[PDB]
């Protein structure tokens, strides 16, 4: 893969791996959007729903032309779940978490 495939599969993969201090992976329920059918309120409330499945896939497919289109598409997925989930909630706040693990494995990869 080119450079910045592979600075981007790491950062991402930074991000979905990051684990809190008790070992509870903060990524797992937004590696893949509900299903329209699942939670429709998700798709009344979210314009642009995005996973962490797609990020992989717009990575793999060269769709990010630099890091700062990766950074906009996670700053997106973050964005959509603040606000989807209520305030104070342990997923708004581990999306929070996520969006300054990207930062700074960005910093640190690139
Ligand atoms: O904002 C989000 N918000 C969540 N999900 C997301 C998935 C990808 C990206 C984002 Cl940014 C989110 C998501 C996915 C699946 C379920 C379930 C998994 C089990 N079966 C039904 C759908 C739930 C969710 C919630 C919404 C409902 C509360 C929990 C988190
Ligand atoms: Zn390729």
């Amino acid at each position: 893969p080119p450079k910045l495939t592979k600075q981007m599969n790491a950062i991402i993969d930074t991000v979905i791996n990051y684990k809190d201090s008790s070992g509870r992976q903060l990524s797992e329920v937004f590696i893949q959007l509900p299903s329209r059918k699942e939670l429709p309120e998700y798709y009344e409330l979210i314009r642009k729903p995005v996973d962490f499945k797609k990020i992989k896939e717009r990575i793999r497919n060269h769709k990010y032309r630099s890091l700062g289109d990766l950074e906009k598409d996670v700053m997106l997925l973050c964005h959509n779940a603040q606000t989807f989930n209520l305030e104070g909630s342990q997923i708004y706040e581990d999306s929070i978490v996520l969006q300054s693990v990207f930062k700074s494995a960005r910093q640190k990869i690139a």
